[PDB]
């Protein structure tokens, strides 16, 4: 709609996943914030798209955003496959 | 700062304005925010900054959110003149 980059900048901004949520849905529910707000000229890269999702991480995720250092050049792909391994486990 | 952009992005989305800070400071803090984000390749052009910062505008300042409507093409600038304007006039 009119409304829908300021929309997604506000979700991806205040993400919150423990595991309640299917990684499934968390993971396209993210991936499309970040196409839709790229198709529409706002660049969220790979860098700035894990941060945001690691943070507001919590609950038995937590721990994805102490490694994270150690994990630059780490795409959003990688981080997903991380919260589904975790995710199976439960 | 390695962490700049994901700080901005998230003080951009939270912002809350009633009339306490001066507006003086207010501007600024969400100039400097558009313009960091922008130097770091993320542009947040008028329309969604506005709505932004629309948005979690509150008290005696609400009601920009409601004509912001008519206003299209409105530029963050334009909106500011708005905020200092009550402003002066609270104090």
């Amino acid at each position: 709609s009119d409304t829908q980059e300021a929309n997604d900048i506000v979700t991806l901004a205040n993400l919150q996943y423990n595991g309640s949520t299917p990684a499934d849905a968390f993971e396209t529910k993210v991936t499309n914030i970040i196409d839709r707000l790229n198709n529409n000229g706002i660049h969220i890269n790979n860098k700035v798209a894990c941060q945001l999702i690691m943070r507001g991480l919590s609950g038995e995720y937590k721990f994805l955003r102490y490694t994270r250092h150690r994990h630059l050049n780490m795409t959003v792909a990688e981080l997903f496959l991380d919260i589904h391994a975790i995710y199976e486990e439960q």
